DNA sequence: GAGCGATACCGTG
DNA sequence: ATCACGGTATCGCTC
């Protein structure tokens, strides 16, 4: 099959940019502010002309004002790059009926049936850079090859606003040459226990015995990686169905008093409830990120769907077991609804 | 031996 | 020192 993914180049800032277009040209970070004290919080995403520099999703807020203190630092529209992309997605639409929506930014196209060749669909990748610079003024990035994986790759090594192929002969290079840890599904936990076991390539992964590999990394991403290494991967284009919708909120300050995180609970159940539109949920979980940044949960499945009076009863309930059950402050508290009709 | 909710880990956006 | 999603490993229960 032939597989054409589309991912968005520095999507949030990109947007921003769109709407104000007297940023174009400067360092934009698009920043998410926790308020515990002034410019807390960590970075969403940044453009190319603050990622020059080292300001990239992950870092903290001050630490980015620290290297770019004069770069514009724009608080976190979600609301509106959602919108923006459900656009751009009912525009590839028009190319295939067979997509698989992978997140905010990134869409993966079955074109087997409308193209013969890599050449052709090489060709369907220009329209569709095309279309979407017209109709919405943001660009892309490309990367088609014989499956997502390889499609993905291809994305990688083309962006910002780039289109690549991995041929048959290509993909037959890359698992010789491509080091396994920038294989989608290979993070850095992951990469180690590989390295460790001297895997650096994705050939590594035939000569090692499985079972030595299963037993370091899971039955699955073991099974994964060989499945690339002998070029039988193969899975299908499949519509996204979302499972889950949660928020999480950090609290002023860290606590373990109950009548304290209640309203930042209640707060969160508040606002996930709204993200749920008319998605009922039997399954409901608490989520509370320890002082030590740890995750903790604490959940119920119900034979029925959960009503908001349900969800804030049974989230109290929930959370008073996770601090009976651990003696760690809470730094953020949050829920996650699951399982819908 | 292996199928099921709870829960943690791990990846990416 | 953000928030969000969602896949898979592990346990204990259960057949
Ligand atoms: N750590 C993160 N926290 C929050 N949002 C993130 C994070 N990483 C990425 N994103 C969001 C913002 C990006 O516009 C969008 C797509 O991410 P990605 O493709 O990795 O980067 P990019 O489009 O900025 O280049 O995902
Ligand atoms: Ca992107």
């Amino acid at each position: 099959m032939i597989v054409l993914f589309v991912d968005f180049d520095y999507f949030y800032a990109q947007v921003e940019e769109v709407l104000n277009p007297s940023l174009k040209g400067k360092p934009v970070v698009v920043c998410v502010f926790s308020g515990r004290f002034e410019d807390s919080g960590a970075v969403a995403t940044a453009n190319y002309e603050a990622r020059k520099f080292g300001v990239k999703a992950g870092i903290p807020i001050v630490e980015a004002k620290k290297i770019l203190p004069n770069a514009v630092y724009l608080p976190m529209r979600k609301e509106v790059y959602q919108q923006v992309s459900s656009r751009i997605m009912n525009l590839l639409r028009e190319y295939s009926e067979k997509i698989e929506i992978a997140s905010i930014d990134e869409a993966y196209l079955d074109i087997s049936d409308k193209v013969r060749d890599y050449r052709e669909a090489y060709n369907l990748g220009l329209e569709i850079k095309n279309k979407i610079l017209e109709k919405e003024k943001i660009t892309v990035t490309v990367g088609i090859s014989k499956n997502k994986v390889f499609a993905k790759i291809a994305a990688d090594m083309a962006k910002p606003n780039g289109i690549k192929v991995i041929d048959d002969e290509e993909v037959k290079r890359l698992i010789r040459e491509l080091d396994i840890a920038d294989v989608p599904g290979i993070g850095n936990i992951t990469a180690e226990k590989l390295k460790k076991l001297g895997i650096n390539k994705l050939v590594d992964t035939l000569s090692i015995e499985f079972d030595k590999l299963k037993g370091m990394i899971g039955e699955a991403k073991a099974k994964y990686l060989i499945s690339l290494a002998r070029d039988e991967y193969n899975e299908p284009i499949r519509t996204r169905v979302r499972k889950s919708i949660g928020r999480i909120v950090t609290m002023k300050r860290n606590s373990r008093n109950l009548e304290e995180i209640k309203p930042y609970l209640f707060r969160a159940i508040e606002e996930s409830y709204y993200k749920l539109d008319k998605r009922i949920p039997k399954a409901i979980h608490v989520v509370a990120v320890t002082e030590d940044l740890d995750i903790v949960s604490r959940g119920r499945t119900f034979p029925h769907g959960i009503s908001k009076e349900t969800a804030y009863s049974e989230s109290v309930k929930l959370l008073q077991k996770i601090l009976e059950e651990d003696e760690r402050k809470i730094r953020a508290i949050g829920v996650r609804f699951s399982k819908f009709i």
